[PDB]
């Protein structure tokens, strides 16, 4: 396994374990990190430049994101770009819940993700999300 | 480059000919072809499954689009896996034009696509095509 593929898979197991340092411990300084615009309603949206644009993200999600659990099925890489599917199981500050797709976009210079994209159904996490 | 590269590579070509029978030529008979769920109010979403399936959905397009180019930017390979990222630029039939993304994923099994999905902000599809 590739360093980069061992960074990838470890910035998951942060994620669920709520550690915002060891997500961070991925992504470059520089990093430019991706949410589809459809999602700026929501605040949720566009491209955070930056960590500290990143966390700011991040602690903005639990305002209409009670709880979110990913499962990665496909891990697909070639030189230094890897490509994430999977699924993900999400529950909405309204209460809801629903499994979702997801598709994240990680590029690496020097073992660390200066840019890293989530493209996934917007209309559908809209549905789950809103009153 | 691979067998499945030129594969893809050629799939596009056929696709801004307008040439039906050269898409279908990189799919498998029993392909699983799938767009977001959110897209299904207007008839573009789910899993359509083998070549008549695909055909219909193709024929239907034109309903809701006018005109589509594709400009793929990122060929991402790994096996019997390619994962295509983008942007393409579309005009409904409303009139209304826009540059939106899309991550398009290939699986294939002895050289043909047994599946493909087309993933991208629904939210974004939606308010250019609507009225």
């Amino acid at each position: 396994m590739s360093n980069n593929m061992q960074t990838v898979r470890e910035s998951y197991e942060a994620f669920h374990r709520r550690d915002l340092p060891g997500v961070l411990a991925a992504l470059a300084p520089d990093v430019r990190w991706t949410h589809p615009d459809g999602m700026s309603p929501y605040g949720l949206g566009g491209t955070k430049h930056g960590h500290d644009e990143v966390i700011a993200f991040i602690r903005h999600v639990p305002t209409h994101i009670a709880e979110m659990r990913l499962a990665p099925d496909e891990f697909i890489e070639s030189g230094e770009r890897i490509v994430v599917l999977g699924t993900r199981r999400v529950t909405a500050v309204n209460g809801r819940s629903a499994t979702l797709k997801f598709v994240h976009v990680w590029r690496f210079e020097n073992g660390r993700a200066v840019t890293f994209e989530d493209h996934f159904d917007t209309a559908e996490m809209i549905r789950l999300i809103t009153a």
